[PDB]
């Protein structure tokens, strides 16, 4: 028994209870290609959004394998073994699932998730400055079973990790001119994660050696997704820790970002915002797509809270963007999701890791969506003990320091 329903009659955000061998029918299970590969086999948890049970060998040509390199960076785990059986998938399915609905069972993940299926990347695809087109790199194939293809437009895949189990990360497919993630266009992101691993930090309240919770872990790279879908992202060369990863951990450690650098940084993402407006003010056609030009430049009013006049025109409001732009980068952060789930957890970014643990979400005996570890009306209760990783040494198994 996995908990996934703790309150009403079904799950609020991921739209079935999936089981790994259920068949596929090309709405919410198919087999799917990344736009060469065998299809892998999919499950569409929510609109725009999407879970591939399978360790990462697709989106990095220069990844194809699991193998680990010549003995390796210090903080690093290797199992080629790790997720290639049915039982592993349907658990990372279902660990997944589960992380989802303990996510938005929180009042600030509805609001970053809500945020996130929102952000369709932009149809900037055509060369020809007055047409609306897709990007392909957006996209998947979706195959069903008769085994004809659609193309689906899509803004989250979670995947499994490659040869490095615990690396996870959000990246996207990236365009030949276009900078996606740092000009408010924004791109598909892909997720490396997963549910049955997690870290180990040291804390006291001598020290106690206490594990991360694995719904803080998915939080910390949806908030990067978020940055990345509404093209907002910090040039990865501001840095080594990155302005970036400290504005997603929030807390004291963001002020240290300076308060005119970021201001900076607005008024670039608020100019980024205006191009946006006239590319949709002087569209002339479409190319995808049954649906109207208008249709889709109001998909895009709607993203980017762009105000419309009587002439139909479309601009950029300030106070709704810097509403957007302060949800995005201020409101949710790693910092935000601990006291709102009320976990232990590291204290900086700059922490170091001490070691991997090898976990199981899925029993609610083990974790609920409510308390994570830390079960109510239990010993686990109290002085997170649910995360201290020698009181609860049964739902964790050491695999390295
Ligand atoms: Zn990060």
């Amino acid at each position: 028994s996995s908990g996934l329903v703790p309150r009403g009659s079904h799950m609020q955000f991921v739209n079935k209870q999936f089981n790994y061998k259920d068949p596929v029918n090309g709405v919410d299970i198919a087999y799917i290609k990344i736009p060469q590969m065998q299809p892998v086999k999919a499950f569409k948890i929510h609109n725009k959004i999407w879970v591939i049970p399978e360790r990462d060998t697709f989106t990095n040509p220069e990844e194809g394998d699991l193998n680990p390199p010549p003995e390796q960076v210090p903080v690093s785990y290797y199992d080629s073994t790790y997720l290639s059986t049915d039982n592993e998938k349907d658990n990372y399915l279902k660990g997944v699932t589960k992380l989802f609905e303990r996510i938005y069972s929180t009042d600030l993940g509805r609001m970053l998730l809500t945020s996130i299926v929102r952000g369709i990347p932009f149809w900037g695809g055509s060369t020809i400055d007055t047409e609306l087109k897709v990007i392909d790199t957006n996209c998947i194939n979706v195959i069903q079973p008769d085994g004809s293809y659609r193309s689906e437009e899509l803004n989250l895949v979670i995947i499994g990790p490659s040869a490095d189990i615990i690396q996870f990360e959000c990246k996207s497919f990236g365009h030949e001119v276009l900078n996606l993630t740092r000009n408010g266009y924004g791109s598909t992101q892909y997720i490396r994660f997963s549910p049955d691993f997690t870290f180990g930090f040291e804390e006291s309240l001598g020290a106690g050696k206490f594990a991360t919770d694995p719904a803080v872990t998915l939080a910390h790279e949806l908030i990067h997704a978020g940055h990345r879908l509404y093209g907002i992202a910090i040039n990865p060369n501001r840095v080594e820790v990155s302005f970036e990863e400290l504005r997603t951990f929030g807390g004291h450690d963001a002020k240290f970002i300076d308060s005119l650098q970021e201001n900076e940084f607005r008024l670039y993402y608020y100019n980024k915002f205006k191009d946006i407006a006239s590319t949709l003010n002087k569209a002339k056609s479409i190319v995808g797509t049954t649906a109207s030009l208008q249709y889709m430049k109001n998909v895009f009013k709607e993203k980017y809270l762009l105000s419309e006049d009587t002439s139909g025109k479309f601009s950029v409001d300030k106070l709704k963007f810097d509403k957007l732009y302060k949800m995005l980068t201020e409101i949710y952060t790693e910092d935000n999701f601990v006291k709102f789930f009320k976990v232990l957890n590291r204290k900086t970014y700059l922490n170091f890791d001490k070691a991997v643990f090898k976990i199981n979400i899925v029993p609610k005996v083990n974790y609920t969506i409510y308390d994570g570890f830390n079960l109510r009306n239990t010993n686990l209760a109290a002085n997170f003990n649910g995360q201290n990783t020698e009181i609860n040494n049964m739902n964790f198994t050491k695999l390295k320091n």
